[PDB]
């Protein structure tokens, strides 16, 4: 009542309208004016940004002053529309946000599947607004204006079931539909696409063959010759010693079928981890029968495992099962050429000119990518390990991308539940107006935000708007 109290209340609502308008019109601007920003996602985006700027102009306006003053000015079409329109808003972008979630999900999960089109995306869009004023349509269609003796109010007049049955039932309908299963879907969605993702995800300011010396003869002699070794093509293994899963039974399969052959005198072999002693027994076995195989199950200092990334001509990696191949990546940026199983992360980072793929499994298979390699080695390799060095650190640019997009919409759908968590429970409650104030003006502040997070954490979206202005 304090006028000040009221002026104070007119000015954040003010700041939370033009804020949102302003923001999300330019954000509307950026995505649609702009030839590369036309993504399935960024129309997503621009769902959203539509549905916020809307239900900000045209209801936390009306929302303050009938809030503050306690009378209804705007007639009984504008009444319904003020009851109708935020469910509707809220659905949209929720959902439109949903859509991002799934799209990053679907783009990192299953990438060869295919995501739907631009125009699909007009549909879905079209689809996600029916939706909307489908479910916002049961509160418009009850609200209604009261001539009365003092003042015109607006109400909503549920029906009269003594209990409140249908209007409790259409209150938790719409908060289950725009917070709770929203929230969990997406963070599902999202925790898939962030534990990926970090796991993926290596630091390339460690992986990289800067911090070694002299030139990689030199450094594969003197590493062979450590080993009591003279020089020859070089083999590494780096792994846990298991069975069905990283795949040192079929390296010592196939160093088997490689030890009949005069080929095995000019390979050597290092393998290296610690796991099943039997495992251990029979590379140990291995190491006194040839004195081309060395076996080390001490635990090695990643340092020394950087030197051997970057002696070694070749690092065998025979997993089973392999979801990321970060090893594979740590070879690569080494420049030791891989040869993997096509499992997992090791097929979606090795290609035809950046490596030997082999059948998971298969010893034989493998004991002959290893004689192609041998053979490989007799011409020049630097072009071969130049292509993996550059696909390694590509890859990586691509996993630093996608993390720093996701943890964008993490902050985003972050914000759109601590914005509306005191809104839904307050309303859910009776099943103070201060509180109310406060509440409403949080809730209300969510439509300003998306654009204030796109621009801190997106550089795209950051030249826009400093182009915009
Ligand atoms: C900003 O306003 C809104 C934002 C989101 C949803 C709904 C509204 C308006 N609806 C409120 C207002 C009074 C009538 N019902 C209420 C209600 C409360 C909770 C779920 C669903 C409805």
């Amino acid at each position: 009542q304090p006028a000040w109290q009221i002026v104070l209340w007119a000015a954040a609502y003010t700041v939370i309208v033009v804020t949102s308008v302003v923001g999300n019109v330019v954000v509307m601007w950026i995505i649609l004016a702009h030839k590369r920003m036309r993504t399935v996602t960024n129309y997503f985006l621009v769902n959203a940004a539509f549905a916020e700027a809307s239900m900000a102009a045209f209801n936390t306006v009306v929302n303050f002053t009938y809030a503050v003053h306690n009378e209804w000015y705007y007639g009984l079409f504008y009444c319904k529309f003020h009851n109708f329109f935020p469910i509707a808003a809220i659905f949209a972008s929720i959902y439109s946000m949903t859509a991002v979630a799934f799209d990053r999900y679907m783009a990192i999960i299953h990438p060869l599947q295919p995501r739907l089109s631009l125009t699909a995306t007009k549909v879905v869009i079209c689809v996600i607004w029916v939706l909307a004023l489908l479910l916002a349509f049961p509160q418009g269609y009850y609200s209604t204006t009261e001539t009365m003796p003092s003042r015109v109010v607006c109400k909503i007049e549920w029906p009269e079931h003594p209990n409140k049955i249908y209007e409790k039932v259409y209150h938790i309908c719409v908060t289950v539909l725009i917070y709770f299963l929203p929230l969990l879907v997406i963070g599902y969605l999202y925790t898939v696409v962030g534990i990926t993702l970090r796991a993926s995800g290596i630091d390339c300011s460690f992986w990289n063959e800067s911090y070694l010396t002299g030139s990689r003869d030199e450094r594969k002699k003197s590493l062979l010759s450590k080993f009591g070794m003279d020089e020859g093509v070089t083999f590494m293994f780096i792994g846990r010693f298991d069975r069905g899963q990283k795949g040192v039974d079929v390296l010592l399969k196939a160093i088997e079928i490689l030890s009949s052959k005069k080929e095995f005198q000019e390979m050597r072999f290092i393998i290296i981890g610690k796991g099943d002693p039997e495992l251990e027994g029979w590379a140990r076995s291995l190491e006194e029968k040839h004195g081309n195989v060395k076996v080390i199950t001490e635990m090695l200092s990643r340092e020394f495992v950087r030197e051997l990334y970057g002696s070694v001509d070749f690092v065998i990696i025979p997993s089973y099962f392999e979801p990321f191949g970060l090893v594979a990546l740590e070879a690569m940026c080494l420049g030791a050429i891989p040869i993997a199983s096509a499992v997992g992360g090791l097929r979606d980072i090795i290609t035809n000119e950046t490596g030997i793929l082999v059948k998971a499994g298969d010893p034989g298979e493998l004991a002959n990518a290893i004689l192609k390699a041998l053979e490989l080695s007799r011409s020049d390799l630097s072009k071969f390990r130049e292509n993996c060095k550059k696909r390694a650190m590509s890859f990586s640019e691509q996993v630093s991308a996608a993390r720093k997009v996701v943890k964008m919409m993490i902050v985003v759908v972050c914000t759109f539940a601590i914005c509306w968590l005191p809104f839904h429970i307050f309303f859910l409650l009776p099943y103070i107006q201060q509180v109310y104030l406060a509440i409403m003006w949080l809730a209300m502040s969510s439509t300003m935000y998306n654009p204030i997070i796109y621009c801190c954490l997106n550089d795209r979206f950051r030249l826009g708007f400093k182009h915009a202005f």
